[PDB]
DNA sequence: AGGAACGTTCC
DNA sequence: AGGAACGTTCC
C-alpha cells in the first residue's frame, strides 16, 4: 500500500493524534478540528517538508474530499471518501 | 552506488555493447563511436524512456564531460571525467 | 563505508 | 493480491 495511504491510516488511528485528527463516530469521515494545530503537531510526524495544501492534494488522489456543509470556522476540516457502501 | 553509476559501469563493460560504447585503451575515457546507434541499441537496455540529452545530463552529475578535440563527425562522442590521477 | 529502512514499480 | 526487484535515503 502507498506510503500516503499507510501514513493517513496510522495518523488517524494513532491515539496520540486524537485531538487533531480522528474518525467520526460512524467512521464515514476523518475529522480535523483545527488545521493549524494539525499542521503544527501531526503532519511533521508523518511527512518530511509538507503543508496542508500538499496533504489535501494527496488525500484527493485517494478519493478523499473536503466536506462542504457550512452555511455562510474555516479552521475545521473534514474529509469523506468518494467510495462508500 | 546510484543506479546511473551502476548502469554506466555495466553498459561500458558488458561485451555485448562494445561496438557502441567502450573504454579507450587507456581507460581515461568512454568512447561512443556513433550516438544514434548507441541510443537505438544500448540506451533502451538500461533506461526506461530516456534520450541522449538526459543521458549526457546524468553523466555530468557524476563529473563526466564531453571531450572537445575537433578542429572545424558530430556522431562520435567521447567522455572523460573531472577526477583523475 | 556499508547495511537498515523505507518506497515504488516490476513480475 | 502479494512478493520480488530495484532505488534512494536514512541511520
Amino acid at each position: 500500500r502507498p506510503a500516503f495511504v499507510n501514513k493517513l491510516w496510522s495518523m488517524v488511528n494513532d491515539k496520540s493524534n486524537e485531538k487533531f485528527i480522528h474518525w467520526s463516530t460512524s467512521g464515514e469521515s476523518i475529522v480535523v478540528p483545527n488545521r493549524e494545530r494539525f499542521v503544527q503537531e501531526v503532519l511533521p510526524k508523518y511527512f518530511k517538508h509538507s503543508n496542508f495544501a500538499s496533504f489535501v492534494r494527496q488525500l484527493n488522489m485517494y478519493g478523499w474530499h473536503k466536506v462542504q456543509d457550512v452555511k455562510s470556522n474555516d479552521s475545521r476540516w473534514e474529509f469523506e471518501n468518494e467510495r462508500h457502501a
